[PDB]
């Protein structure tokens, strides 16, 4: 479902944006 891949999604997202900042 969407869920399951919006789970992922923001998982992924935050990771390479804090990763922006590391």
């Amino acid at each position: 479902t969407d869920e399951d891949v919006k789970k992922w999604r923001e998982e992924r997202k935050k990771m390479w944006l804090l990763k922006i900042s590391n």
